[PDB]
């Protein structure tokens, strides 16, 4: 009865999937039928073998406490904590690999330093000397100091400069100032053990402390170091959606997250031997396509075409045109191994962090990265000989998209509206001014996943379209950004098409689209860098600005960690999918009310995007009045 | 027409008082839960993202076979198993992390001092720390820093104990499970269990084994060694156990939890003259300290403090109406205590910011002024004796004598009695190695683990231990299992004639030891590894070659899972008396109970009948003896 998507190409292939007789993520959601209301409310605990225990989400009725004595609030808050601990760890290991790659950069090696100016500037944040030193001794000293942020047991951690000092001392008084990344993950996992913490407030506060090691450390260093090694993103053109697949080219799709592999596949797709090889098997060339975050990472830096977002990964295989599906870690549906048994596609896993049964394991040798990517790519190009062009169905649907909007590039773009003799250059002042003046009502980040509980991409598009109509500039990352890209919002033409008067004027003056694709989900750290720069420039804290974050169709534990650190940093967050918290009323009051008194923001749970847009606008105008703007 | 709740007499008496007083127990809450969910009982339910919750069929080929993301039953089972190990590892991790921090803050005239210099000097040589002619506290700080790097170093290798055989290290390396930093492996396991990551049962379990190794050989190990350095290495010491140790006319302060620093500082505060006179002024005879669970073991091994009871007895202690102060830190403090303590004059005090409990009294243990903080907290217990009502008090006159303190150094010390002055070398484990190879001792078995309402409490412990020592298998015990043995009376030299077999009784008479050796808390299980490795190293073999076994007859916590996983990966067959949630994943069962043997030389055994378990252990040991030629 309900529509499965709002994207036509997504729907066309869904029909082919039914004809071919293959399962999709929608079909498995249906097979699940009415999902257990206990786990949907968070009032089930399995933290020890006395259980499984389930208490009633309706207070006063049914079973009240678990066998150990845990209340509903205790069970909910611990389950919520372990979600943050998981998402934190996901981004943690991500940035740890990126820092390790930076430690192994050499002058003549496969991994180099590409943005010397950024490294010199990042080195100043770690108190690493740069005057007259070799650029790789600097990079190694930066990597070492960044790695210390993951497991140091003595001393304090290094935090970015755009984090307002008001917020640091706020965290200190609240007792949520971050420690080492792995050290907090262990701390949350410790207190959630049976017979440890049994207080909702203290439990949530540990979760907020954990999430800070993600946004301002794990994800932040991951992004900063990814820019140093691969290049800081700048505005770039690309095409999005499943129509980027070419029938007469070798289609290699990069799925996953960790960017070192996809960065090396891009460089491997230009080796004359591998270029000549694709021609020898009968194709026109090598057509690199990205999906999800590793697709975002290479599109921001190299404009590689974005094949699609989370709930489309199954449908790319259904086209019958994917010769290689090269995946690393995070958000690779294990169903792909069974699905690709019905097609010539070679589904190749590469990271020992994410083995998948019945896939083809080709370990990405991080000690010979380029040679290793070539070996994996050659296997994909050879697989082109096994394509059956009669069963191929590539929908004729693709949209142009502009992305590459890093903080540096937004600042660079804003310099255009600065009078040579008046203001300062290379600052975020132009954006602060249009916010203070009121031409822009606010700025909203729209991030998040896809989720079968929501018509895929429908909540993203309605939220984004509604915010830009009310003169709220919108920045996007991850699968939401790729949902904007497919729809056609990442175009300068989208301003007069969909934006209100103020946003349309700023868009024309700055020469930008109304929706800024700021990269992958570790790249959300760019959003914090941006908002923090505006707060510092206006002498205020981040809870005082008219900013907001939205997760219209989230799913991953990464999103819970992301949403939790966005709030603790001081930014109101709207969720479009109810988290499993309804069972514990104290947990609800903490996340949706008391949070305000702690950090200056709170969570909002709204499944109607049009309602959420109202709330965001009203909350912004409320905060605007408090600030006098 | 129901099963008994316990085999302990004092436990049954107070349970009748709890019913009479109108309060609820952990047994009562178990009955309220009724039929627990078969899905979560089989481990075929996932909640690792909001696409779910999903539940797949535990019977393969029937029902819903895959979750929304495509995860099979084996994937879901294997990931849920991994997160148990990660949590159990994290608990012992932070336990030893905090202890190492105390070692870093030791000082000449401070509250925390170095007490076993000879242990500290020997540990420093294990961490490549110079000791010749250096101040003793410069050494302690260097050793602490080296131990803290084991938790979060990102480059280089980790420091491991010398009693770990190189054959086992080389085995782990080829298998791909050589441990990294403690907090790092915890994060790595949490990463791969995220949605859309690892989806292969073998790779997932192998990640669990690599993670658990950072507990037994690092987390728990460093915690135990550093606890001995600061508080003293345990030696043969007498004590009394069970709930009767409470004195009606004295101040009863009960220490519950795991972290030893608070319990240690309260012991030293219980001898402050100002507080003793206050105890007499409020109308009491003296300060009666009683411990529970690990923190009760930690102070009983070192100071002979009386042991109040094990895990499922903690509620019944408050039911006696004689607990004036209940001081708890972290790990295994049932949140029901906060509600139970409201029906009695007991003040339920939480002390650690790691484990706040609602509607309790929070007195944050100041580690910068430890003794003054312990003094301050103890005074609140003494003053609460004025609210005692002696008409309701019912302390069952039941308690048994017990011997403990059997650290590795003390066991080696006791083995010297049977060494000839001219023949063999002193201060080695050779006497224990010789009786095993000869066959006088058929094997060595470690009985550890929790309590669990699914088993008649302490019955699986006592039946397991009694059957083993009857079959000439010496039994070492830690944690609540040890306290089960202390309550029943197995921690006595008189227990040899009563229950031991011929060979074991002969070894007990010669060495002058009980047939059951209490080796401390559950981080003190590292002492058991340290012992077995010395025997493995002295016989030129690996640990999977020795006739050794581990048993957790009534386990419950995720700490036990991580414990049982590192015991197996170390090369010691482990029997489990409570079935873990793995029955829904047939590949996971094959990995844990068969394939594991071909990886690390040991495997899990799931058996709820302790008599059948003893049969399996004895037959298994004989196979490894015949394989080894002994
Ligand atoms: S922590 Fe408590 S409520 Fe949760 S499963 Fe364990 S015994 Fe039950
Ligand atoms: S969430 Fe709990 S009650 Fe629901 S199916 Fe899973 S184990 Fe059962
Ligand atoms: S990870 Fe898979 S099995 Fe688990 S809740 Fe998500 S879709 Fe379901
Ligand atoms: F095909
Ligand atoms: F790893
Ligand atoms: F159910
Ligand atoms: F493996
Ligand atoms: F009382
Ligand atoms: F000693
Ligand atoms: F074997
Ligand atoms: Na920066
Ligand atoms: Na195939
Ligand atoms: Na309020
Ligand atoms: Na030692
Ligand atoms: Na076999
Ligand atoms: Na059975």
């Amino acid at each position: 009865e309900k529509a499965k998507s709002i994207d036509q190409a997504t729907l066309q292939l869904l029909d082919k999937a039914k004809q071919d007789g293959v399962e999709t993520v929608w079909d498995r959601k249906a097979d699940m039928k009415v999902q257990c209301g206990f786990g949907s409310a968070g009032v089930c605990c399995r933290n020890c073998s006395m259980g499984p225990c389930r208490v009633s989400p309706v207070p006063g009725k049914g079973v009240e406490r678990g066998i150990c004595g845990a209340t509903a609030d205790v069970i909910v808050s611990r389950n919520f904590a372990r979600m943050v601990a998981a998402g934190t760890a996901a981004h943690s290991d991500h940035g740890r690999s990126i820092a390790l790659s930076l430690y192994h950069t050499s002058k003549d090696g496969d991994i180099k330093v590409k943005d010397e100016n950024k490294l010199k500037e990042v080195a100043k944040s770690f108190n690493v000397e740069t005057e007259g030193r070799d650029i790789y001794d600097i990079a190694h000293d930066v990597a070492k100091e960044g790695l210390s942020n993951y497991g140091k047991q003595l001393g304090e951690v290094t935090l970015p400069p755009s984090l307002p000092e008001k917020r640091k001392e706020l965290w200190r008084k609240l007792g949520v100032y971050p420690r080492a990344v792995d050290r907090e993950i262990a701390a949350v996992m410790h207190s959630t053990h049976i017979g440890c913490n049994a207080d909702a407030e203290a439990m949530i506060k540990m979760s907020m402390r954990c999430s800070l090691t993600d946004g301002w450390m794990g994800s932040f260093m991951g992004t900063e170091f990814s820019d140093i090694m691969f290049g800081t993103p700048h505005s770039i053109d690309t095409e999005a959606n499943l129509g980027v697949l070419e029938k007469n080219s070798v289609n290699v799709v990069l799925h996953g997250h960790e960017p070192l592999l996809s960065e090396m596949v891009v460089e491997a797709a230009s080796d004359p031997e591998l270029v000549e090889l694709a021609k020898s098997v009968g194709a026109d060339g090598i057509n690199l396509c990205g999906m999800c975050c590793t697709g975002n990472e290479v599109s921001m830096r190299h404009g590689i075409k974005i094949a699609g977002n989370f709930m489309q990964q199954e449908l790319a295989v259904v086209t019958g045109a994917v010769d290689g599906l090269i995946v690393d870690v995070q958000c690779i549906m294990p169903a792909l191994a069974k699905l690709s048994k019905s097609y010539h596609t070679k589904f190749i896993t590469t990271s020992p962090k994410a083995h998948i049964t019945d896939s083809i394991y080709m370990e990405f040798d991080e000690e010979n990265p380029l040679d290793s990517a070539k070996k994996i790519l050659k296997e994909a190009i050879l697989n082109f000989k096994n394509r059956d062009q009669s069963k191929v169905m590539i929908p004729e649907l693709k949209c142009k998209a502009i992305l590459g909007y890093s903080v540096e590039e937004i600042i660079n773009k804003l310099d255009k509206v600065v009078n040579t003799q008046i203001g300062p250059m290379q600052t975020v002042k132009p954006l602060a001014d249009v916010l203070v003046s009121g031409v822009l009502r606010g700025a909203a980040a729209v991030v998040g996943c896809n989720n079968p509980k929501v018509v895929q991409d429908s909540a993203h598009i309605e939220t984004i379209k509604g915010l830009i109509k009310n003169d709220v500039i919108v920045v996007v990352t991850g699968c939401a950004a790729q949902a904007a890209a497919k729809y056609g919002l990442l175009q300068k033409e989208a301003a007069e098409k969909y934006a209100g008067p103020g946003l349309a004027t700023v868009c024309k003056l700055v020469d930008i689209p109304p929706v800024l694709h700021m990269g992958s989900c570790v790249d959300i750290s760019r959003i914090l860098d941006l908002v923090g720069r505006v707060a510092n420039l206006l002498g205020v804290d981040m809870s005082d600005l008219p900013v907001a974050g939205v997760a219209p169709e989230w799913m991953s534990e990464k999103a819970v960690a992301i949403g939790t650190y966005v709030v603790t940093s001081g930014i109101d967050t709207w969720l479009g999918v109810a988290p499993p918290v309804t069972g514990g009323p104290e947990v609800v009051d903490i996340l949706t009310n008391k949070m305000e008194d702690w950090v200056g923001a709170k969570f909002f749970i709204e499944t109607d995007p049009h309602k959420a847009v109202e709330q965001i606008v009203n909350r912004m105008n409320e905060k605007r009045k408090k600030l006098g703007i």
